């Protein structure tokens, strides 16, 4: 009768959750060659579509932990996963692309409720041991979703029509309301106590005032940027640039979100015998090797694309072994609450990732994959300008 047995049905359902607003993005960059062929929208509306997700997921970020730490995580979490459905559904009216986009932007508000609400009540729910194992499960989840997604999208557009994986979306997170209207527990804290929107503002100064901090939040930020254009912009990359099929799309995925996972698994493996410090050092190489691969062969060929992709993939398996350790440093910089400092991180993330999805965007339209590469070479040279001044 659910005490000790059906209580995993809570971590369960919010994983549930977070898969589906994870290929909420990474289904949907695929299919946006079907979406803006069916508005007859040009395709630099592509990219965007991920830009105003993420932009959305930093929208109610500040907001959500301490405001359901006052009026409960239930209600606020529950409404969260409402609204995605919602908004998922709404979008199949859009008519427009520009209403498309508005809904995506709407749609990735559902985002913020992972992070700021659900999980900060399995923080509060579970102890730290098993609190550990569920972080775990929710990163590979964060791992399995880019690398699942394109693959089913790519394959989806073939057979069913795009808005049809908007239904998909919405299932899955109907699944996960119920899961959670049933089992996730109230855990907050300070019911009923009154939000101070001014003092909450003064936090958000405070933390910014710390500049270790800051270049650690950024560089998370300006590190992962490659990878994150490559997720929105690869549809026009390979299809529509390289007159590529779906097919060969989908395989250039496979090397790159493989390499991510092997980065993760070798960080597994060497984290009780290695430091987080050493730890990015380690994967710097890789990483700048990688960004300086695919910037070079691109520059010498535009049209090498399998030497863009080892690039990347190289790159990307010095991410896997690079960032979890970074995200704990930058988490441990600052010695707020750590509601506050993980929005932060979030927002500054978001931020950055927003901004240059859509720089990203005009380097490929302007310059093509030179462009694409160089531009991804400066956001790895950033943070590693960054990580000397972290690291000391
Ligand atoms: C490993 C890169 C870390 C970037 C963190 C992005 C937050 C997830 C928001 C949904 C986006 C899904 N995506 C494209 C990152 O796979
Ligand atoms: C020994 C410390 C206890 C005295 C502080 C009174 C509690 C007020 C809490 C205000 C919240 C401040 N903050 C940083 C969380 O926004």
């Amino acid at each position: 009768a659910r005490l000790g047995r059906q209580a995993l049905l809570f971590p369960l359902c919010l994983v549930l959750y977070e898969f589906s607003t994870y290929i909420g993005n990474d289904m949907i960059q695929p299919g946006m060659l079907a979406v803006v062929e069916q508005y007859q929208a040009g395709i630099d509306w592509v990219p965007t579509s991920m830009t105003a997700y993420l932009a959305g997921g930093m929208f109610l970020q500040w907001l959500l932990g301490p405001l359901s730490d006052r009026i409960g995580r239930r209600p606020v979490m529950l409404a969260g996963v409402v609204w995605f459905i919602v908004t998922c559904l709404a979008i199949l009216l859009a008519q427009n692309i520009e209403q498309f986009t508005l809904l995506r932007f709407l749609q990735g508000i559902s985002l913020c409720f992972i992070g700021a609400v659900g999980y900060a009540a399995i923080r509060e729910s579970f102890e730290e041991a098993v609190c550990i194992k569920i972080t775990a499960l929710m990163a590979n989840v964060a791992l399995i979703a880019p690398l699942l997604g394109p693959l089913v999208g790519a394959a989806w557009i073939h057979v069913l029509p795009w808005e049809g994986m908007f239904v998909l979306f919405a299932a899955l997170a109907a699944i996960s309301f119920f899961g959670l209207q049933r089992a996730m527990p109230e855990t907050a804290t300070r019911i009923g106590e009154k939000l101070s929107l001014k003092e909450l503002g003064r936090d958000y100064k405070l933390v910014l005032k710390n500049g270790r901090f800051v270049a650690g939040a950024l560089a998370l930020g300006f590190v992962s940027l490659p990878l994150l254009a490559w997720i929105a912009q690869s549809p026009i990359i390979i299809i529509t640039g390289e007159q590529l099929s779906s097919y060969e799309y989908g395989l250039l995925q496979v090397p790159i979100f493989g390499a991510l996972i092997a980065g993760n698994l070798l960080l597994a493996r060497l984290t009780s015998r290695r430091t987080v410090r050493s730890l990015i050092i380690m994967g710097g190489w890789p990483i700048m090797i990688g960004l300086l691969v695919a910037a070079a062969a691109t520059v010498i060929s535009s049209h090498a694309y399998l030497w863009m992709t080892a690039g990347l993939s190289i790159y990307a398996f010095g991410i896997g072994l690079a960032n979890a350790g970074l995200v704990r440093l930058t988490l441990f910089a600052s010695d707020m609450s750590k509601g506050t400092v993980s929005a932060a991180m979030g927002m500054l993330q978001m931020l950055i990732f927003t901004v240059g999805i859509e720089i990203s965007k005009h380097a490929w339209l302007n310059g093509g994959n030179g462009l694409f590469n160089l531009f991804n070479l400066v956001n790895g040279i950033l943070w590693l300008s960054l990580m000397v001044i972290f690291l000391k």
